[PDB]
């Protein structure tokens, strides 16, 4: 026999922690949360041990040392437990939309909560309580467990926009309802509510909380910016600097503890995603979701015992009738209090951040849930009760009202959600949505069956049985009227979020860049039968404010200016580049699909003047900080190669292959050099035009010894937009290298077959093939942005074509630019560096025919005439001439009139068209690899 | 002013966290490790707080209130903490190839150590000390921190036998040093010495803390088999079991909580990795990590607070010159004592696990290294002091020579590890290993160029810059002598780890299974000199014990029996097949490289006659328990697909696309499937030889009523190996199909060309070719296993001839076979399901070619011939029959002499040859890209 011994308090914590998982875990799909349960069991654990005085033993003995928690060390142990990981798992660039809309839930809506039920119970409840300890109940009960409305937010179908308003109001009212709650706490205790006094602890409080916060993310954010590759280290950190923040504030600064962490909480969500490594944050977020299971777990059972210690004390409080007949009346009061806020807010709510309908003002009540944090506030009044100011009654009567309170909205606010969101009918997905999933439910199909078709002979082991397989997967499984106009822009948005599928999955942007885009598109699909508005959803991610300008100035040096303008601009950027790729891609697509069509050019036409903005942006940030763009893009491609080398080397890390030192070394390595790009951007230094002129292709790979001389002596190549390069007809002059920039041909003899992006991008040779052969230009160039371009006399290259080894490169590199021009509907879609595969290999040689003999051209080839005349065999004498292009009958046979030139080459998601796009050898084939007709 | 307020203990906790956290990251390349730091820290500040009395205000007040802490509650809840992640984080497949060395060095080493300073320091400290407290300091000295050996073992290049024999023997020279530490501790208190008693103390603590920890984690394990989709449940399940086992077997039950801790942790380790998910099991691992660090810092500032309390205490201890004249006095002691135990047992270590060097002897001495185990057990003595049994000196003694003897092996037993791995040339890379890290720095390298063409044209944002790409990964960039029957089987043997890697990254076979194969090439490289020993590797992970027969009896049912059978016969299944295939396509890429040789040849059939036990195994798996081979097969074939969805499902995730409902319920089922194939086997019927039939390729897809009547009653389709179909030359009588096993041909005829595995496996007709067309069988069929194969007359299909619509797939399907025989050297390589795709296309040219006729095969095509004679064009008159092949002459062009049947079709990682196997369009596209000439 022992007693109270203080080993009992891991016995205590342990069997919390287990009953905490069994009803998690018996309780997920019943309406009712396992925190309810938690407290069921701690007041019945409690009643039978204080009550009844049963003799539990050991585990009796855990419940009395918990008991007598300390007030302070309560909320200083696990406050910041229940906190944290709300504040740390936010999406910043989702709170950035709806700051206002929240903000004025914040404050406003937790004042008018707080004022409405202090005056309600200090008018109603016949406990002769003062004004400040009825204030302080109103305040306490204001605040809602962010845990639990995360909890049934993803319970049931609901909106984003929605589910992000109710999370980031709970956080909000958490973060507010602590200071009202301390500033009422200090008054009930010992202080004058005089206004001066008042005016400074809310300063000291909020704005004494709020900074050391701040001081304490910012040192953590730059510690951990050094901490390249120890997970434990950068889990280790938060727990440390959270604690210790806490402390800072509530002992040593007199602020809230509270506020500080969550202020350190937003501050980590906000700049630390280029702190704390990719691999560590996904095990950070478990670990803190963990610790606020944990204490919710812990403060359900106390609370619970600590409500049946007080209530089940001397046999007055559970008996009494004023407890039972006014914990009702208490709720109906929170509730009430609930709409009125609502009410109160609605008339400017919806004019602000989303916006709020009336079927999200009705979620909007109901959604008001109490958890851990109300009851740890009430449990730490308990605790400290007994004094004249707050007597032993008055505690606990708070305790109990607001552990019943808690009670009361798990039950029927959360089982009331369940029926108004389905009574509403904002839980079904709409008819765009219920589309993307089922395009992402077959193809999980087809990648089952691949890896099914991969694992298919093992000889030795022997044949898989197929059913058995899908059994396990058969949850996976179960026109488009083109006259509409509503439905085309239904498939070009979806080839949009393919296209932005596709460059997440390339690693060509961020995961949160990614995520923007496509909620932008999601946006886009509500808004989908009046215009494409899917840029309405960027332009607050995508601002050039006019402040920058004032940083070409000397009061800053302009090395300096680059790394503000640099962080300032780099999501932006990013975004706007993806946007106009995805419309790009999107449109050939969709050109491709549909082919030839009214509606299809209209919604083509739509897409490029909506990408006007974000042209319009580009060339801004092109204009005034010529190096940010280049110094974002290779960040970005260094960011994609050390993401590739780091999965390559996880990949090898589950290969017993090497030694673990040198799989260490190798990681670290990488995860060092990754740190110290996403730390800070890249330095990259500016071409003198001559750096320029040897990183393209046409020079230093052609001209020995060129005006080399007069490259560090040279006129500007910048060339603003819709500058005309050369004009259509003109006899050539020389020769457009394109260095950095988007230059746009157009012509009229040279008819725009089908080409939508008629461009030509960087490293791209213009004007040779007019000076080679003599014939005037075949179209006119005029630059879509900021183009930095060189000139080279025409007299120039004909010097160089002397040597044929200069002329075969010479004669490729103007079909370089050929096949963009005279067959854009095949040649335009691809990129450079892939067209300059096609015509590297040695299947395309550069052949003088002579006259008189035949151009054969092959039904998977492509041929073009660099000069001469080429008659047809087999058709009408229509003589071809200079340009042209030939193509397979199924003419396969020409005539050489005279002496020509000619080569001869060799011949993305389907979101945007899914339902559309998708013998007996064929039956054998699938009989024996599943054993039955199942594909 | 305030007095050691409870919440005082959340600054002690933070500011030990925040200085911890400094501690390792200021020391991480130095020698000294930063628990030494820590103690020092601690021993400052205990110094200036109660030698001085220094009035460190709050910091000081966090201090006093952790000095109180109970002996029984820092061991239940650090201690714990400290041993769980070692236990968890153990490799039961490695420590099961040497138990035996570490048993030995577990309880006879632990006992000798034990025995040696107790009886050193009783004869020699003058303190009066009992034999029983002496005893008690011996007993807790000998505990090792394997938190240290494995960051020393990481820290420095040591083979992977003797870092597991190190991390083994500390992990169970904590374990044992627990009890025997609890033994005289119980002894020295008020035990009566008797050997009774002893006896069933010592039974009672370790095997009622033994089995305490298999109970509570058999029940931990069938409740996380029912835990889908929840990490964070899994993860506070392990807290909330550990944390309850050791209450249970400390207070309830008498017995040692530690060890009933570290068993539980070698059950999870053992038993628990298909109940954790596979996305759990990362955040697990860092979590406990990350716990194992907090309670190591934790210990060794509070120990070193403590010790500075009792040292400068009353001015006595740390002035008194008997303290610092037997700290090094019991340093040398230990260091003797284990040199003791280590020349003790080596003359039967070596003999026992995987031996011992007199290398690995040295190492194993120096490396025995004590942390906060010993210091916890100190620490509990000293704050269980000041009674009439253990004086107050006398535990302030105890923990000060614990904490001297910490600092003195970290700081010299690391130091002098470090000098001697170094010195005895243990630490350099191996010459056929430093050959494989050279290979997976030349591919990440090429991965970072491929990375940076995907991401290479973007016109918008503009061109990267290499330099500055490749300034991140400069880490990366810095024959064979055929006739040497050394180099050949390294080549060999690298060839055989690049398909383990190959069916890992395919998801053919799991992490462990690929770690174990690897690991037993690595010792194949070793002895690469004398022959191919990397099955002797695997022996010891597939045995086929004896007993195994005895479930056919009646006493269990056949149901029943499969069960066992899987679990037994799954992990040695697995690697016997994956060894099997991965020698087999080895032996076709020597081949393939080093072309015709006498070596390749001999390195080949060493291959062949090695894996006779690895077939022989799998045959007494067929014989033994038919349907084992095909469940384990079908559970290996959905864990890969199910994890190909899951990863699909994590980058959807990543992407904003899904709702975030649908997108959770998607990942639920397919968790939830993942779980239930990861508990129980899958449960796959038996065929009736109907099933079979109605599975193969020939049937169904071609007899509309065949014998169907005769399936259910037909006669046993078991054939034992080396039991003969049908012998070559002889007259055709029908056909026999293959539904699972392996058949080999031979044939001189045919000439055996090149082959190197001439086996047809499962779904594959054999004979049809000869019922055809009448002539006699081109080759014999001898069964290499145990092979379920039916026989149709051959009358049966001659009558099925009848319909052309069967005939082009008869000929087909007999072609699918004679691209096998007549040109096993490409078409062997090749699975049957890949041959199934190039015969059903539209280009296989079935054409009955009529007399004088011409056949003309292209470049990148191989006709073969069914029927009739075939004439070469330009060649001497040399007639061409029936089977042959054609083959293109760069004969393009042949001459048909009678009516003839052709058909005309179309045409794995380099580790085995990595420094062999590896113009100017070609250079501007090489300059247009990266800027240079960089590749
Ligand atoms: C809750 C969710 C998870 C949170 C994770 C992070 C937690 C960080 C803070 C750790 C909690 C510290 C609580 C210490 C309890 C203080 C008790 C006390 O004042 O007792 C006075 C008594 C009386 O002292 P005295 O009488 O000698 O003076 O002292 C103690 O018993 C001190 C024990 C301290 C250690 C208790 C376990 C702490 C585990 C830390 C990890
Ligand atoms: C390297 C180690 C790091 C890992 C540590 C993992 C710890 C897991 C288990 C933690 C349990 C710790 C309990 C300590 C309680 C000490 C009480 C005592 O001595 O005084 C009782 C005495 C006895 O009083 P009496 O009069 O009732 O008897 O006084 C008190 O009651 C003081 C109040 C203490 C109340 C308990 C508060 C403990 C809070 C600690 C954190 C809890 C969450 C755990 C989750 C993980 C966070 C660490």
């Amino acid at each position: 026999k022992l007693e109270s011994s203080p080993v009992d308090a891991v016995l205590f914590v342990g069997m919390s922690l287990v009953l905490g998982i069994a009803s998690r875990h018996l309780l997920r799909g019943t309406r009712v949360p396992y925190t309810v349960a938690l407290l069921v069991i701690g007041i019945a654990l409690g009643s039978l041990e204080y009550g009844a005085k049963h003799n539990l033993g050991k585990i009796g003995h855990g419940i009395r040392i918990w008991n007598e928690i300390d007030p302070e060390l309560l909320l200083a142990v696990f406050l910041p437990a229940l906190l944290f990981e709300s504040s740390f798992s936010m999406e910043v660039h989702q709170i950035k939309r709806c700051l206002g809309q929240m903000v004025l839930l914040a404050v406003p809506g937790v004042l008018i909560s707080t004022a409405c039920l202090g005056s309600l119970v200090k008018v109603t409840f016949p406990y002769e309580w003062d004004w400040k300890t009825s204030l302080l109940l109103g305040g306490l009960l204001s605040a809602t467990d962010p845990v639990a409305v995360v909890a049934l937010l993803k319970e049931l179908g609901a909106s984003k926009k929605l589910s992000t308003i109710i999370e980031g109001e709970s956080l909000m009212n958490d973060g507010t309802a602590i200071v009202v709650f301390q500033l009422f706490l200090k008054m009930a205790m010992g202080q004058n509510s005089d206004w001066s006094s008042i005016i400074k602890f809310l300063l000291k409080v909020a704005l004494g909380a709020v900074g050391i916060g701040l001081a304490f993310g910012i040192a953590s954010v730059i510690w951990l910016k050094f901490i390249f590759n120890d997970t434990v280290i950068e889990i280790t950190l938060t727990i440390a600097v959270s604690y210790f923040a806490y402390y800072t504030a509530q002992e040593w600064a007199g602020a809230s503890g509270v506020l500080t962490v969550m202020t350190l909480g937003m501050f980590y969500a906000a700049f630390a995603r280029t702190a704390f490594k990719g691999d560590s944050q996904k095990s950070l977020h478990h670990f803190w979701e963990m610790v606020a299971y944990i204490a919710n777990t812990l403060i359900f059972i106390l609370s619970g015992v600590v409500i049946a210690e007080g209530i089940l004390d001397s046999d007055k409080i559970a008996y009494q009738g004023n407890s039972w007949r006014f914990l009702f009346l208490l709720y109906v009061y929170i509730q009430l209090s609930r709409v009125v806020v609502v009410g109160v807010l609605y008339p400017l709510l919806c004019r602000f951040g989303y916006g709020l309908d009336w079927k999200e003002s009705i979620i909007l009540v109901w959604s008001g849930l109490r958890g851990a944090v109300a009851l740890a506030l009430s449990l730490s009044v308990k605790q400290s009760s007994g004094n004249s100011h707050i007597s032993k009654e008055t505690g606990t009567l708070f305790l109990f009202f607001t552990g019943g309170i808690v009670f009361l909205t798990l039950i029927v606010n959360g089982s009331t959600t369940q029926f108004v969101l389905r009574l509403l009918r904002m839980d079904i997905l709409p008819a765009p949505k219920k589309r993307i999933l089922e395009y992402t439910k077959y193809e999980m199909l087809n990648k089952a069956l691949r890896a099914f078709q991969d694992l298919g002979d093992d000889e030795e082991l022997g044949p898989a049985d197929w059913p058995t397989v899908e059994s396990y997967i058969s949850s996976l499984k179960g026109s488009l009227d083109p006259k509409s106009l509503k439905d085309i822009r239904m498939r070009f948005l979806n080839g949009v979020q393919a296209t932005y599928w596709e460059m997440l999955d390339e690693g060509r942007i961020s995961e949160v860049t990614a995520n923007i885009l496509m909620q932008s598109v999601d946006e886009a699909l509500d808004q989908v039968s009046t215009t494409l508005c899917d840029w309405r959803g960027l332009k607050p991610h995508v601002n050039f404010p006019n402040y920058y300008n004032f940083l070409h100035s000397k009061v800053v040096p302009r090395k300096l200016v680059t790394y503000f303008a640099v962080e300032r601009l780099e999501s932006a950027c990013y975004i706007s580049a993806a946007f106009l790729r995805a419309h790009t891609i999107a449109r050939q697509q969709l050109y491709d699909f549909l082919g030839e069509s009214n509606i299809g050019s209209i919604v083509i036409n739509e897409s490029e003047k909506e990408g006007e903005e974000a042209k319009k942006f580009l060339e801004k940030v092109r204009s005034s900080f010529p190096q940010v763009l280049r110094v974002v893009k290779t960040k970005q491609v260094t960011y994609s190669v050390l993401n590739h080398l780091l999965g390559y080397i996880e990949n090898l890390e589950k290969v017993g292959l090497l030694e673990e030192k040198e799989i260490a070394h190798l990681h670290d390595a990488v995860q060092t050099g990754l740190k110290k790009l996403l730390r800070n951007p890249p330095i990259v230094k500016l071409p003198k035009l001559s750096d320029m002129i040897t990183s393209h292709p046409l020079s230093v790979a052609l001209p020995p010894a060129f005006c080399e001389p007069l490259k560090h002596s040279k006129k500007e190549p910048m060339k603003l937009r819709g500058v005309t390069l050369y004009k259509e007809g003109s006899k050539p002059t020389g020769v457009w290298l394109i260095f950095d920039g988007i230059v746009k041909w157009k012509s009229k003899i040279l008819s725009n077959n089908h080409s939508l992006h008629p461009t030509f991008s960087h490293g791209s040779t213009l004007g040779l093939y007019e000076v080679l052969t003599g014939k005037p230009y075949l179209c006119d160039l005029i630059t879509d942005s900021m183009v930095l371009c060189f000139f080279i006399d025409s007299e120039k290259i004909l010097s160089l074509q002397s040597d044929s080894t200069i002329d075969d490169f010479l004669w490729q590199e103007s079909a370089l630019v050929l096949l963009k021009l005279l067959r854009p509907q095949i040649f335009e879609s691809v990129a450079m560096q892939e067209l300059r595969a096609l015509v590297s290999t040695e299947s395309s040689k550069l052949t003088t025919y002579v006259t008189g003999e035949s151009i054969e051209i092959d039904c998977n080839s492509i041929g073009l005439l660099l000069e001469g005349f080429v008659k047809p065999v087999g058709i009408k004498e229509e003589l071809i001439s200079s340009p042209a292009a030939l193509s397979p009958s199924n003419a396969t046979q020409y005539i050489v009139e005279t002496r020509a030139r000619a080569i001869i080459f060799n011949i993305h998601r389907g979101l945007m068209s899914w339902p559309e796009n998708i013998s007996l050898s064929e039956r054998a084939m699938q009989l024996s690899i599943f054993g039955s007709m199942v594909n």
